[PDB]
């Protein structure tokens, strides 16, 4: 594949508390139909830095934010594998 332009980190969430955020999330196949989206920023107004595929409900959550943003935090969640493009992990 070439999901190898992102860090994978399972069993993790990204959280940043913000009312005013809408986080963009649709169901999908696969994590890898998710990686081609936000590395193309397909259908997205801002620039996707990270994704989080929900094994469980076949989706994917795409933020215009990585762990290393401020104010994200990173958590804990069995059936969540965290993806950060490279791009953006300095």
């Amino acid at each position: 594949n070439t999901l190898h332009e992102f860090k994978k980190s399972a069993k993790t969430t990204l959280t940043k508390e913000d009312p005013l955020l809408k986080i963009k999330t649709k169901k999908v196949n696969s994590a890898d139909e998710c990686a081609n989206r936000c590395i193309r920023n397909r259908g997205f107004t801002f620039t996707c830095k990270a994704f989080v595929f929900d094994k469980s409900r076949k989706r994917c959550y795409w933020y215009p934010f990585n762990s290393m943003s401020s104010g994200v935090k990173k958590g804990f969640g069995h059936e969540f594998d965290l993806y950060e493009n490279k791009d953006y992990i300095r």
